[PDB]
């Protein structure tokens, strides 16, 4: 077999034995061979994600099927494209090697590496988030994640915070049902959350939702199965996943996306691009198919360092208005900017499947080989032109530079409907998991809370107030100040 | 209340909304309240610890009750002396978040901030370890943890590396007995595992093996209690410590030393200085104990970056010439200027009890006000003397500088030992987690894995065997070849 | 007091490395040698991008008028005395470059004031070279050393330059005897841009900052330059150490130039166009500034400063000048990557006032938290907003664009400069911008030419000659460029 | 090509940011803006701790004697062609710095041999400051500029040196015009210890290496080195890279001086002494290098080359000279920071051959594997060594200690050194030496002045002079000097 090396080449002759001064003396500090292996050792790990730390990472294909060129110009959704893509699957929370049983939303992100640049869809299952503006999202994850005083759980500290923020009840009724702990990430669907906007090759812009529908089905843990299963396996999303690849059981999921155009957002009594909210009539049509059936070759090289960040963009792709979309533009490009580092986008796993060529230079471990004087633009010498139609659409604007919340809330109509849309025992269990959770906030913020689970549904918010422990009176009465 | 502030002390004016062009419209760069405060949160993240980054940090103190000044002139072992300590438990493979369930050996680390400097005692509740010369670290870890392609554990690996291990035989025999599964950090003891140098104020010599005594017991989980404890508490070790503080019930261990002189050691049939082995019949002397009864005020800034050392050594503590332990004089602290910095040793967790008097500077994040022009020594202008009575000790050298494996190994008598110690319950339990774990390990490796517990003790390698499906017959064959 | 290691541990021997012997070799077990190599190995950081080569020094501000009618900033409340850090500095070159090499001197001051930290990072330059900062890095890309050979190239700069008809101006300072100062004492400093001052009211004014030297200007010409190069790369840091230990302390008087919301429309040009001063606005003096005390450690605090637009106070804010804008991002993120997410919180950087927030961990974190609320609103502790703190609204129209301003008036300002000089300023104006240009590809030297042409016929034509351009082509050309 | 972003999507407008109207402010939605200025901001990473200042070149090596008798390296096989990247560089000051400065002047070469890279780490002075690796941070510390001001402050290298006899001789080098080239071209470079070199049987012999300009030795003296500073800060780049683009490219041939293991008892020197020289050993040539093709990015190729003596072949071993010992530690560590664990993977650095060991994950990490084995020994995946390849045994003796070498000889190879210069050398060292020594403490000055006495009385007198010396206190001490 090939002779092991250091990592100059050159062969190594005892990889078993340090070099010692004697039998029985120290090691030398000479020891090359030593040193390079622990210092390499040493510097293996690079931070984790500051949330979804947890994944599990595969690829795929995805190949597009209608006809959307009057919605968007993107060469991804042309009829018959076939653009490979790579899926991170993920829990939020917890750090990398927490159980896969804990309870949360699970991210799905999607690395569209497309014929016009990488596009990613960064998503999750539950198609609501919990806040609606990126300036409270480090709020939001300090007081979800396990105490700093002890690095355990405290949920004392969400529901603390979550009083405050009436618009969480929506997905906070998600987080604690039984979709909270999915069976696998083959039996849930993902969601952009988000309205994108979509712009065609005539200028005009469309607001659209995007939704991946399971093909294999929604399948989810109960609490008694979730101990069951967490009792023996700690990664039972990643066993199955990675299982059914290697079975050739490709999981595939359907393409949807939701049309509004502009003009029709202010005639809705919610605001459409607040993110807290669903677009219950609106019709969806289907768009392509993904099917993942390829595993990565090594998780570090490809799961841990892929870099999805909704600021990957191609022309015919834009962000909306929503104000919690609007911080993870910049949120997501700036943390791989230290995770990765500034060349963070040249790893192989996050190289796009197109030329690359601007001025950007230089930065850490640059593997580049640059011959040009011109690292400028304009030159006369060497030009690299803008293509003028890839300009950004343009956004009618009124009023003036402001700092105000929304003001169409409508924060417990949805939440209700989703309880009602509950079976008697998914109810069961979506009651007895949150209230136990609530049972030991302080009872101000606990009656608070609980007031705004009676808004949204008078059985919903009097079986949590019972089991939590909360004071039936006095969240019926801070109920009735609430404002549809 | 206190106005909430920017990191320059800038009053916030919103701290829910960010700022944008009109009710309708994107979010502006020049929120600088939301820029920070995301750009913050981006960066909270660093490398975790290459191993045992699962941990759990405790404060207390530690006072020495004897007379060793015939051993040690260091002043943490002067009687009566008391000592302020940072003890950070851990487990060793998995990463953050990972069940303390998991099967594995459990660190024991205490920081002595004694009056001579900061000496760190970095132990393990098993007294043995897998291996004995450090150059072998970086392979055994990366057998031990989860397959590099799929991030889930596969011990077929461990034990295509361990086959050409015998060493090993003694520590996996306590990894697969219930010890590997704690019932809690107070029911655990602590090893030094190696024999380290204390040096006496003539200069002579000791060689000594440190070992910290559970005075709440022994407490071990089955196979079974282990399944039970983890389908609903996957943080059962930190639950158990951070608990039994709150309640003022302070765990507590009593410090007991192991002496052999320099001139005693070629009597032995093992090699003292072999991190495989305990030393039998040695006696042991109480000298000190340890009182935990403090929890942290905050997990990040004390628990995680805690730096513990071998290298943190104060005058009258050396290394022995264990190969294992020369290669951990170099491995933290140089693991150390990765995961925190040049500057980690300044952080308020790691910072002597004493003055630091040097010329190191600059480096990323100086947090120091110095006026002086002198960061060079020798200096006449502003001189910093050495002390001749902290010169290192002078060990007596013999052949060459070679690369050969220690002389007597012995690699199986004192895992018989240990086998044998065992009860009925415990043998039986001990055999179904082995067996159950080598059972998909290749052909070759399996009965060579076989024949090293069966040459410790014919029963042992007999009935992991039948469970683990290896053939007999070769095991018997392969056995017979083995030396003492 | 006797020598140690990081850990406290006295050092017995601190010029012999433990050896295996005499005659053998170095042992992996000595500590103190592997400690001392390993901190001396890591010392460094990564420079500034850009101002690399700098000075600081300490002073205090005091303000000397009434201006709550324009802002209500602590800062300039008459008689408000602030402790200030001054860091001046080169801009294109490494931080042990010559200070005699020819470039705008940047003139960045920290205000410790009552109500957090305010930093006014400006040039002695009035003007910039561009007006958006989507060009910075280009621009800056275009003036550095060419990237093949680390070597100056001015015809790299030129050729980007010759695209940037807005540049003349600047260039033109560039390129005359301000582009090489004798001291930092004898410099002006502006702020460049229009910031926007907020009164008790929450009324709007835009306010243009200046700097002027009460020790006069002093400037060094050509031959002079080449004459203290010789012996001198780092004369402005000795000047100005040297000055503060003579116990010489080197003052500057603030100044403002003010604008009403109302009147940006009615100029020819844009006020808000960082290429342009503002020549009929009357300026009023607001305070002095004296610099007094060198630092202790030139890497504690002069390397380790982070100077940024975005260290405002209440009463101060940024200006829609698109320049400042990409500035306002800038500084802060690069100082996260320079220094670190705890950057903020060095002894130079903090605030004299109490930082209360829930951001927190990061590379290096010596704090001391206790609570377990980092994280608002909170009901068991919580950290309100202060109303009377949130921004001032603009009005809004038109869309969300991609699009120039549209008055440009690029060469106006700089005839005027020019034409204001002295006739001996002039020659070596001519002379080394025309030295800098002559080796430039034709296209782009006589497209420069025609800017300078169209600033003013005498300076076009005495540059196209020592360059040896085509004066007939840059005739034509400038013909076809509008005022 | 069409500009595009890092995802590969084309940029529609990269002149102008996004704003909120025509006077309104700009978009954080603007990608290209925020991904340009972040790249922009994260440009630069450390400079060297010692050496920042460089330039690269390649080339190629060939071998031309028989030495399989002193060793197995196939890179000096007769007629074994191997590429090279050299490096050269001053010491003490930080990128940009003067090229003029008086320092030594750093000559590394990176051979990409057919047995993995090897690095020869050398400078044009044969011989060191010091001589255990223990005293290079304070000796580095005291050479650079004061930490209080960034400005050069003589008397602190003086204060140190004033401690440390074993620097005469290379303090004699620095202040000598040697201090001073006039080009790369014009130096010659010397490995300054002796490296162990082992043949096929395993019989080690110890080596010093020496490469020979063969362009001959051009310095400056202290007059022409003003006239060259004043207008270029920058000559020993631009000399040797015209030199290249122009086709005359510099050679160098290689000789080695031999020494036997028991030969290094009998000198009245220690021969593993960094600070000495082996006077009466012969030299043998064993090859030639030429130099002759520039970089074609400075930034990856020169800023990120990794030159370290850890980068060794079979063949080549590391001699038991103390100070050489640390350097087998801290280039490979300062480069485990600067550049970062997968440093040794940038193109610049790669080897020739087949990299294959357990060494995985890190920043950065561009590889492409699809094993599970990334441990050894493996029945599944063997990765076996080569016995061939074991390090050579050297005998030991006596205890492991703290002390320091015997036969000093701190004085004669210094003085022989100043007898063999002109009176034109020997008058601009002690102007320089002198000028230098100048306001130094008396204490120390008159200690360094003994110094200089004992390695010749005239030296020590003519520099007691210029540096305004006591010489009765010169003498007095120099009596009790030992030899
Ligand atoms: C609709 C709401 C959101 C969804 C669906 C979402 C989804 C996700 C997903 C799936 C990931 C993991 C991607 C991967 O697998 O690598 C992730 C990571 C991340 N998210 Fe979000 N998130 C949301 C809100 C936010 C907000 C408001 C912010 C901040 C402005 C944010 C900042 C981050 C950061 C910093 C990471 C780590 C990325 C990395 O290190 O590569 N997210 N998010
Ligand atoms: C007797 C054998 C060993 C024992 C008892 C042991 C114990 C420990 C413990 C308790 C910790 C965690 C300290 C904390 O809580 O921060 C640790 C971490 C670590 N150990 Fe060991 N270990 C052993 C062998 C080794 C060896 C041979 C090496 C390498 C030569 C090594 C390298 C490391 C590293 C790099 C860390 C991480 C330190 C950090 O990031 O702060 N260990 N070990």
């Amino acid at each position: 077999t090939d002779t092991l090396t250091r990592d100059n080449g050159a062969v190594v002759g005892d990889n078993q034995n340090s070099q010692t001064a004697g039998a029985q003396g120290p090691v030398l500090l000479q020891d090359v061979q030593l040193l390079q292996k622990l210092q390499r050792f040493d510097r293996e790990r690079i931070p984790e994600r500051v949330v979804h730390a947890r994944g599990t990472g595969v690829k795929g294909e995805f190949t597009a099927s209608a006809d959307i060129s009057d919605l968007s110009k993107a060469t991804v959704f042309k009829s018959g494209e076939k653009t490979p893509v790579f899926v991170r699957f993920s829990s939020v929370v917890h750090g990398n090697h927490s159980p896969e049983t804990l309870r949360d939303p699970h991210g799905f992100a999607t690395k569209f590496y497309t014929a016009d640049g990488n596009w990613d869809l960064v998503g999750n299952n539950f198609p609501t988030f919990f806040i609606r503006d990126a300036i409270k999202f480090p709020d939001m994850v300090h007081a979800f994640k396990p105490d700093p005083r002890t690095n355990l759980d405290n949920d004392s500290r969400r529901f603390d915070f979550f009083s405050h923020v009436p618009e969480a009840t929506r997905t906070l009724t998600l987080l604690y049902s039984n979709e909270g702990t999915p069976a696998g990430y083959r039996f849930m669907d993902g969601n952009g959350v988000h309205a994108y906007k979509l712009v065609n090759a005539k200028g005009e812009v469309h607001y659209v939702k995007f939704h991946w529908k399971s093909l294999q089905g929604i399948k989810n843990l109960d609490p008694k199965e979730v101990a069951q299963v967490q009792s023996k396996d700690y990664s039972h999303l990643t066993n199955d996943l990675v299982g059914a690849i290697k079975k050739g059981d490709f999981p595939k999921w359907d393409l949807y996306v939701q049309v509004l155009k502009p003009e029709e957002l202010a005639k809705f009594d919610f605001d459409p691009l607040d993110a807290t909210k669903i677009w219950p009539d609106v019709p969806e049509k289907k768009i392509g198919q993904m099917v993942l059936n390829k595993n990565v070759d090594n998780f570090f090289q490809e799961t841990e360092q892929v870099a999805m960040a909704p600021a990957n963009l191609v022309p015919g792709i834009e962000p909306s208005e929503d104000r919690l979309l609007q911080g993870r533009v910049f949120s997501y490009a700036d943390t791989q900017m230290y995770r990765l580092g500034a060349n963070g986008l040249s790893l192989p796993v996050n190289q796009p499947k197109v030329a690359v060529n601007n001025g950007n230079q230089d930065g850490a471990l640059n593997t580049g080989h640059t011959t040009s004087g011109v690292n400028y633009e304009p030159s006369r010498l060497e030009p690299r032109p803008a293509d003028d139609k890839a300009r950004y659409s343009e956004l009618p604007l009124s009023g003036t530079t402001q700092q105000a919340k929304i003001t169409r809330e409508q924060n417990f109509k949805q939440a209700g409907d989703l309880y009602r849309s509950y079976s008697a025992k998914e109810k069961t269990d979506l009651v007895q998991k949150f209230g136990e959770s609530l049972a030991d906030t302080l009872t101000e913020s606990k009656n608070i809370m609980l007031s705004y689970l009676y808004k949204e549904d008078p059985n919903y918010g009097t079986r949590v107030a019972e089991v939590a422990k909360g004071d039936l009176s006095k969240v019926k009465s801070l109920a009735a100040s609430l404002k549809d």
